[PDB]
């Protein structure tokens, strides 16, 4: 077992193995607290997260287990994963704090873009990576559901990782804009809700402007439907509720070639396939990777899928100490990546 040391940062007490040196605050919130550190074992700059009240309640405990299970399963270049998980506890009976370690990330997609058009080649590379990560996430039967530029970390090499959180804003420094209409309308949904978000992101990277900057929930839907049209006959046949059919209903789809003026025609074609109203007809991540737009990056032998992901715990109602013990097992069984 490593030697630990204690340090106070922004009024939060940190107890970490000596390998993590030079702790500096990154941020804190409902998520707990995050510090940056230097990992002396690897020479990497890392972020360390101390979870907030991980076993305070059944729900917190289950949330902690969920978070750790997911992070341990996600092993892909374009998805956030774990370098380390630790606890100062020497036994289950002492186990009260959980610390997670990953690569320190310093910028998100908004930070790289800065309200500017990116070049088409840069868009290809970034969207390729998002789709590559999504193919992996979706293959684990996970839907991200909240994909947006703030959840996309991008380093100086434009290497991209999909996050389920936003990076901390410097102390001296809408979500709905990327949400699929079926979620906005409360309609059954599939993994292509995330593909909608990617289409929104891609549009913005190409044009330098938010595709659907709705002022509120109703406005958001109005902006979406102006582009993608009111539901056609085939989609209306799939809406089970009378009131729902009575509600959504009046203009036809716009021709995206007349919207995304000067864009690569293959980009326009891909956007048409991602921004389809009917989610049954929306392109999947795997299909999108094979689209001609990505011909310079696509490698069908290097777009891996995840191992099957057992999420049966989601259906279980257990006690705190049970979730705590399951979590502790997961801490102990952790094997760092190479
Ligand atoms: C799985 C896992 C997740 C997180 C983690 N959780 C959160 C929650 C909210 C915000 N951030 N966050 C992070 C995290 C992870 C990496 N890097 C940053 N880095 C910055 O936020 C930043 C922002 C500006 N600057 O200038 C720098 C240098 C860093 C945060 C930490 C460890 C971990 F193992």
């Amino acid at each position: 077992r490593p030697t630990f040391y204690r340090q106070e940062l922004n009024k939060t007490i940190w107890e970490v193995p000596e390998r993590y040196q030079n702790l500096s605050p990154v941020g804190s919130g409902a998520y707990g607290s995050v510090c940056a550190a230097f990992d002396t074992k690897t020479g990497l700059r890392v972020a360390v997260k101390k979870l907030s009240r991980p076993f305070q309640s059944i729900i917190h405990a289950k949330r902690t287990y969920r978070e750790l299970r997911l992070l341990k399963h996600m092993k892909h270049e374009n998805v956030i994963g774990l370098l380390d998980v630790f606890t100062p506890a020497r036994s289950l009976e002492e186990f009260n704090d959980v610390y997670l370690v990953t690569h320190l990330m310093g910028a998100d997609l908004n930070n790289i873009v800065k309200s500017q058009k990116l070049t088409d080649d840069h868009v290809q590379f970034l969207i390729y990576q998002i789709l590559r990560g999504l193919k992996y996430i979706h293959s684990a039967d996970i839907i991200h559901r909240d994909l947006k530029p703030s959840n996309l970390a991008v380093n100086e090499d434009s290497e991209l990782k999909i996050l389920d959180f936003g990076l901390a804003r410097h102390t001296d420094d809408a979500t709905r804009w990327y949400r699929a209409p079926e979620i906005m309308l409360n309609w059954h949904y599939n993994q292509t809700v995330d593909i909608w978000s990617v289409g929104c992101i891609m549009a913005e990277l190409l044009t330098g402007r938010t595709l659907f900057p709705g002022t509120d929930h109703i406005d958001q839907l109005k902006l979406i439907l102006r582009l993608v049209g009111t539901p056609g006959a085939e989609l209306l046949k799939k809406i089970s509720s009378e009131s729902a059919r009575n509600y959504i209903q009046q203009m036809p789809k716009m021709n995206f070639a007349n919207v995304f003026i000067g864009a690569n025609p293959l980009a326009v074609d891909l956007l048409e396939k991602m921004l389809v109203l009917d989610s049954d007809k929306r392109i999947t991540a795997a299909q999108a990777l094979a689209h001609a737009y990505f011909a310079q990056y696509h490698d069908p032998d290097d777009e891996p899928v995840a191992d099957p992901y057992d999420q049966s715990f989601e259906s279980r109602d257990l006690l705190i100490d049970e979730w705590k013990s399951l979590t502790y097992d997961e801490v102990i069984s952790f094997v760092p990546p190479p």
